[PDB]
DNA sequence: CTAATAACTAGTTATTAG
DNA sequence: CTAATAACTAGTTATTAG
């Protein structure tokens, strides 16, 4: 109704932490590039729950984990062991 | 024409406010 | 839902700079 229509504001996600925890196992079962909406269907299979903002989440994942990369528009990849931040040793 | 700033187009859901 | 502000990918068009 009234003239005070402009109300909102925002910050990066907190529900998005559900994507971090599921996406690590979702991505470790692959070693190849995937689109946001294909990785969404894969995380929906992995977790059984809804998918927060893919662009903000996947860049939050990248800045925390250089093993994750962005080859194209909404297209992402995870290289090898995500534990490579402290797995300085060879593979088993 | 190559480079940077600015406005606009096409894509994607969140979280705050009510 | 209504309403905006938010964080991010990539390209066309236009002005300023060279």
């Amino acid at each position: 109704g009234t003239t005070r229509r402009r109300r909102g504001t925002a910050r990066p996600g907190s529900k998005a932490a559900k994507l971090r925890e599921a996406a690590i196992k979702t991505l470790k079962r692959h070693n190849a590039a995937i689109k946001s909406s294909e990785l969404q269907k894969e995380i929906e299979k992995e977790s059984g729950l809804e998918i927060p903002n893919m662009t903000t989440f996947m860049q939050s994942l990248i800045k925390m984990y250089p093993e994750v990369k962005k080859p194209y528009r909404g297209q992402y990849i995870l290289e090898g062991e995500i534990e490579s931040l402290e797995h300085h040793h060879h593979h088993h």
